[PDB]
């Protein structure tokens, strides 16, 4: 109501009921204001050598929340009691409150810098809960809300890329301009707030389970099949057969088939022999969309990589991590042990690894002078009767993402990881309203001379959870992430000397086993 | 409600109402924003010569109010009369109220330092109720709510030590890290206050009363026993007895025994002879707690020291406080006369001493070749049948303590003195939101430039008492507490010219008497 | 009802219904006709050496149900979803079925056996629910519900020591004889059931938690404490003292300490550098009853072994399992591999360890000639204020205990692990019922030639167990039991190629932590 009483309360908890989570988690965040309060038409052409990279598009002055990481309202401990106890998870509802708002005026006179405030500076924030702006949101960008809660992050400025001409950085006559001030926001002074509530549709649960068995392997290895193969031809043409036996797998009929499959290549991490002084980019799975050629990783679901204690990995096709977040715009060359490389390993009873050949077909039509011939296939795409396993999500991962607005799609799981939504929740703009200098006399042209000043605040972030409870007759103890360090040096997912929270390695959900 | 109203009022009354008194106590309190807003990992090895004080932890940019302390709610004429007066007292209930909130911005600029205010800025308080943070409160540490109401102090950073890896500075897979953010707060501004209220468990009564017999002088010295004693033997093997007489209690038979014990060394204070350039670490009493030997003083209760008019005390086994506080950090040699060293003299009839032995047992089995040999034991534990008096709780001195959330403990009294709580009062930390600066670009990495605040306010404390009255037919005067000075240079328990509170001598409990 | 008629189902399911689980568990039975229908009058003298084996006694012909171990109730998937999720459990209730009993005949002419039934001859149960019996099932005994339920296991011989007189294995006037069929049984033929229920009394949950902070290391390493340690002495005889700093746990002041100690001898598994050619039996910890001395493994509770990754275990205080059942009577010497070795080593923050003394007290009183003298202890009793934390159970171990019916009892936590109930599940007795041969005269001497006979039949035990939730707000992830193994050649828990039921390794309780 008035600046001297606080407008919201901390909320950070995590309340565990049934089968039913809330994870209430609140953030500080700050707001510098962008581009100086107007928009900018930002561009770029052809820049790391391929024109893929030409894009055009427009900065605005606003910033949004991004909270759409799973760290952002999991503690490590609250993620390890969901990855070892549950089935599945999805999301049913969401609750943001912005709240505690203070702007301030920073003053750089005779080179010393006064930050003062005022009370009377307003902050307007809107929610694009028509989905009329391009959703930036679910693209694996960086400037989310910290996996550690005192931490004090900043606003990532609101971009956005519409089409270019001809893979220029040229406009096209069908690319659009938002003005975002052309919604109706909510202008917030330091004794206001700003509730937001939203229910999540309904989503499949994160089969957050390895397999116990494998896919070709479904057959009991004690009594054989009625059904007989063919083996070979006997000096004549005449064809000859065998009954399928019990044990082998390798010549049983199978009803059910892996998922897609893209050839990565497979490079060793660890000990490691791999191809010295490489520039991998000309040798890496592009898929070509009108006009240029994009890396595309990770490929589509339906693979894996890291089949068991190898130290072969596709590193076209993982979710590769940082330990602690970087400068934006960095150019250093990270290594092996820097870096969360993510492994997919467990999904490997279902999906066909991504740096070997999925099997082959027949080559030609064989003839009593044509012995039959065979060919590796690189690729192979849906085949009805097919079943795959979806890429898992991680602690330091993306939660949702949006299906584009195009008339069609097939099978909406994105490829990064996490839940396809088709109305998935409205993205958060918030700026700082302008406030004008010492204009003394009229001038048709507007406003370039404003009030430098940012604002802080806090917010909340309410989420809900459905857990799909584990209902399995397994005997013996599951593999189960735990908090094995041979004696550390520094306490993990916990800070250190200077006050950095430290987190060295990422964290699956497929810990639990079940039966195909 | 608004800036310009105060939200609360100054309370530091003191009301008796029969069997039962609540003492208000209002301080003024200073948050300094400790570890500029940021998690530290903070350790340190074998400090002192002893792998003891190496320890693995973290210091939090929270500040707490820690108002276990007898002075802090009793002026030194309120404690005396309920010293002279009552035969017990337990806390009932507990009411804290945070209030007039006022958040400063320090600015140096130019070799000057600016002190303003915003009226913005917000204070977040919570209170652990389910006692899921370390509860470093009740183990005898400093920043408390002064004795003397206009002194104005400063909250005590609140840091806490996990478990650390074979003795040395580095963590352990166990140790836990606790995020304070992450329990729910409530973000408060310069017009709001935070209420809080907390009912006590039942516990025993503080026993305040010296015993008025010894415990094995409980017979009548006037007819003698039944029971006969063991004397002698004649020239040949056969035993011989003797009747229990009258006035003699150092053979009689006895119902009840003593306390438990473990002697420590006896030192003189006063005139004094000592052992001359000690340095007494190596010979102290040590208990290893897996891994390395710690200092336990004072040693678990059942004992005394300094029996009456002795100028010995056990050292090791008594409450050693100071006339002043004194600044963090110190190194000064104190002496006897700057120190307030407390005696345990009045529950020398129940409690044997502790630089003496208990007594002794047997060695041998006599035999007509082998004469009886005894022995004396330094230490003897619990014993059925066994009584004690704990120790004496002091003006200067802890109030409760909390048991650890182990399985197993017995007779739960803390050994510096107190009531042994399961729930104690839950512990109020408090924070200065961070105010970020003058961020004018989005980087992923978190802000360190963060506005530089302290904030301040008043707290009162209501506590609430029940009081064991004084049923007694002794017909004498009672020794009891009074302000005997020989003409003294100033008055004690008073300012002096520069306005120092000043107190010179502790103040006990047992002044009153009461027979076995 | 009838022969062909079914009277009762296999229940072997596990229900885990919220913070409650019931955990049915079938099994079969065969109970041969022990000591061919009579009683017996079992005796022995000092063997092994040792007069302490010289026990006098009874054997029946009744064989019991002994289902007092925790793997004849959890699979090792139930018993690991316990483990990991929740910090503590007990017993409510408890529900016994014996049915399908079938009786038979077996008759030896002319070297060949042959096994016929008949539908006539009866078995009588009974359950001793007035205590009225020797209570021989918790004490660690053959002859349980097996872990694995195809296995199908023999019924244990009743058998029971009463007094003996001066060690030997003469009887004395206070030993005394219970014939068993002095009890109301209940004769069953092939037909009828025997359903009994059993409510548990209110014993406190098994405290199933790692300390995930160390006992004299519950101050925090901030803030530093308000009382002050003697340190030495100056020149003359003059004390002087320091005040405890913050990070230094060696000579801070403790409010609790640890529990029970008696020294034990500490071995080294592993690798190890032990002693050569030891015949470990005259070194050991005895404790002497009233006549000959007795090893008592594993010492009471309130100590550990195996401090962390140390291959040093005290083999005297630690619970031995073997991998697989033995035979009744065999001397073979088994090795590190074979035996499944328990370590308490999570319990160090809380226990003393036994292969190292616990302390030191004082010697003597110092004087100017005399320095002061310490002197280490091997035991150390209870002590008012003591915390300890109680023996974990395993998987491969017992589930409850009976308390003595004496007068007192301190603490009534059984030293091998477990519930110390006062009154028990009570013991279901089952015999054969004698069969006489073909008596064609009178005779006043009883009948001697009866009918060989044995029975079988399945019997079903439905536990009920009430849980207390984790409730922490740790954030980094816990250890939790997992199914590690580095490409095994079995798995584990589960059978092998002959199909023996192989457990590699014991499984503990505790892994999740808790701040004391």
């Amino acid at each position: 109501d008035g600046v001297g009483n606080a407008s919201g309360d901390w909320h950070c908890d995590s309340t565990w009921m049934g089968d039913r989570v809330v994870t209430k988690s609140t953030r500080t965040w700050v707001l510098p204001s962008y581009n100086n309060h107007q928009y900018r038409e930002i561009k770029s052409g052809s820049v790391d050598g391929s024109n893929a990279n030409a894009y055009f598009g427009y900065s605005t002055p606003w910033g949004y929340f991004d909270f759409n990481r799973f760290h952002s309202h999991w503690s490590p401990r609250d993620w390890q009691r969901l990855i070892n106890n549950y089935w599945g998870f999805r999301p049913r509802s969401l609750r943001v409150k912005i709240f505690n708002i203070q702007v301030k005026e920073v003053t750089v006179q005779d080179s010393t810098t006064t930050i003062a405030n005022n009370l009377t500076s307003t902050v307007q924030v809107f929610t694009d809960d028509d989905y009329q702006l391009p959703y930036v949101v679910g693209n694996g960008t960086e400037g989310c809300l910290p996996a550690f809660p005192p931490q004090v992050f900043t606003l990532p400025q609101y971009g956005y890329a519409t089409l270019n001409r001809d893979n220029t950085e040229n406009p096209t006559e069908r690319s659009s301009f938002f003005c975002l001030e052309y919604f109706p926001s909510k202008m917030l002074r330091t004794g206001n707030n700003f509730e937001f509530t939203y229910n999540f549709e309904e989503v499949p649960f994160h089969s957050s389970f390895a397999p116990s068995q494998n896919l070709f392997k479904l057959a009991n290895p004690l009594v054989d099949q009625y059904l007989y193969r063919f083996v070979s031809t006997n000096n004549t043409g005449g064809v000859q057969f065998n009954k399928n036996l019990a044990g082998r797998y390798a010549n049983t009929y199978k009803n059910w088939f892996p998922g897609p499959m893209g050839r990565t290549q497979g490079w060793n991490l660890g000990s490691g022999v791999n191809r010295a002084s490489v520039s991998a980019f000309a040798t890496t799975n592009r898929m070509e969309l009108e006009g240029a050629s994009y890396q595309v990783p990770p490929q589509p679901n339906g693979m894996t990589n890291n089949l068991q204690g190898s130290n072969t990995y596709a590193l076209e096709n993982t979710m590769i991590f940082n330990s602690q977040p970087a400068n934006p715009g960095t150019t250093a060359t990270y290594l092996e042990g820097n870096m969360l490389i993510t492994s997919e390993s467990e999904t490997q009873p279902v999906n066909r690894v991504a740096y070997n050949v999925g099997g082959q077909m027949a080559t030609n039509n064989q003839s009593s002078t044509t012995a039959p011939a065979t060919g590796t296939y690189n690729l192979q795409e849906i085949v009805p009767g097919s079943v795959w396993m979806e890429r898992d999500v991680y602690l330091q991962g993306p939660i949702w993402a949006k299906i584009p607005e195009t008339g069609a799609h097939f099978h909406p799981s994105p490829a990064m990881g996490g839940f396809g939504l088709k109305h998935p929740p409205p993205m958060m703009l918030i700026k700082n309203t302008p406030v004008p200098g010492n204009i003394t006399s009229f001038s048709d042209v507007p406003v370039s001379s404003f009030i430098t000043q940012y604002s802080t605040g806090q917010v909340t972030v309410e989420m809900e959870w459905e857990l799909k409870k584990e209902n399995s007759k397994r005997w013996n103890p599951e593999i189960q992430y735990t908090n094995n360090y041979n004696d550390p040096q520094f306490v993990d997912f916990a800070p250190d000397s200077t006050g950095e929270y430290r987190t060295t390695r990422p964290i699956g959900t497929r810990y639990l086993t079940r039966p195909l």
